């Protein structure tokens, strides 16, 4: 398993504009288009993102391209972030994927706000950190996914995703 396979399990693949768990317009493999309520604003963003007239629909190909960009951006965002970088550098390869997943779902900003958990991960206090992460809107709103990510940080192995 790798970051791409992991995220593709968590996000799924939809070739038609759809709404977030959050009610937001998305397409592909969790690519948020807009937080705005118009399907029209969403369509516009889509076409801007793909460079063609899509009429709300994309190919698999286009979906993976957006996915490649999103993952690349997430990693580079971590690397540029004063709060995120040190944790990332301290982690092993599997846990690194868990942090990446959080950043992709919630943005640099949101994750960098998990101050106390970040601290604990840096310290390698796996069980404590798993308990702390769970005390969040994130976990209450998307419990199955949060629990997979949390197990990944806890164990450092890919079993949470084996099932899936």
């Amino acid at each position: 398993m790798n970051i791409f396979e992991m995220l593709r399990i968590d996000e799924g693949l939809r070739l038609k504009i759809y709404k977030d768990t959050e009610g937001y317009y998305t397409i592909g493999i969790g690519h948020l288009l807009t937080k705005s309520p118009s399907l029209n604003a969403a369509k516009s963003e889509l076409d801007k993102a793909i460079g063609r007239n899509c009429n709300g629909v994309i190919t698999k190909d286009e979906a993976e391209k957006l996915f490649n960009q999103d993952v690349d951006a997430a990693v580079r965002g971590i690397l540029r972030n004063a709060k995120l970088k040190p944790v990332y550098d301290s982690l092993d390869a599997v846990r690194r994927c868990a942090l990446i997943n959080m950043v992709f779902q919630m943005g640099e900003t949101g994750v960098a706000g998990f101050t106390n958990s970040l601290r604990m991960l840096q310290q390698k206090r796996w069980d404590e950190a798993a308990v702390n992460l769970a005390k969040s809107r994130w976990y209450n709103q998307t419990p199955n996914r949060a629990k997979r990510v949390i197990t990944t940080f806890r164990t450092g192995i890919w079993d949470a995703y084996k099932n899936l």
